[PDB]
């Protein structure tokens, strides 16, 4: 990930005018949409949190959790930390904190990253009936300058375009700073 850290603008877009900041959300959403498509209920939820973080939840099958034979760590960690849209590893690299929650095969798995560094191995923390993947990220204020807060209408505009393109995927957008919400479903 150091190539990303070295030149984040080259991977995510402009880090001073809000372009890169919002693209961070869009990269995660792309992956959530892929996940949602391959599931039954096909809903994603994008939440803008009061502390200037964003979460994206899908109801898909959960991304794989088993050990990657070559890399020797969970497949989820390979996704989050190996360079492959630019990939969610870029998002993780430029997040001062990132929380991953995977619900799969009857189990909840959790893992925390800081600046793309895992704080511990992906771990089973409980049991569950549901499936899905949730990422919540705090963009690094060392990288993102000037425009450091998420603009609702920028997210809403893109999510609307996406709903037409991904028919039958339900997209919910929630702003916890002011109660604003939307529901895009074509
Ligand atoms: N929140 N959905 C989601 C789905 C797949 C991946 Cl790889 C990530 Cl990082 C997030
Ligand atoms: N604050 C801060 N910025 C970092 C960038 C890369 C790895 C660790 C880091 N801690």
């Amino acid at each position: 990930l150091d190539a990303v850290r070295k030149r984040p603008g080259m991977y995510i877009g402009d880090t001073d005018d809000g372009t890169g900041l919002h693209h961070m959300v869009f990269e995660v959403v792309d992956n959530a949409i892929d996940e949602a498509l391959a599931g039954h209920c096909k809903e994603i939820i994008v939440t803008i949190h009061a502390d200037n973080s964003v979460s994206v939840q899908d109801d898909g099958r959960g991304i794989p959790t088993g050990i990657h034979p070559e890399e020797g760590v969970s497949a989820a960690e390979v996704i989050m930390t190996v360079l492959h849209g630019v990939g969610v590893s870029v998002v993780n690299a430029l997040s001062q904190k990132l929380e991953l929650v995977i619900q799969r095969e009857g189990k909840i798995h959790r893992q925390i990253y800081e600046h793309g560094v895992p704080q511990a191995p992906l771990a089973v923390t409980g049991e569950t009936e549901k499936t899905g993947t949730m990422v919540r990220f705090w963009p690094s204020l060392e990288t993102f300058t000037n425009v450091t807060e998420f603009e609702y209408e920028i997210l809403a505009k893109r999510l609307r375009e996406l709903s037409f393109l991904n028919s039958g995927v339900s997209i919910r957008l929630r702003d916890k700073r002011d109660g604003k919400e939307d529901h895009f479903h074509y």
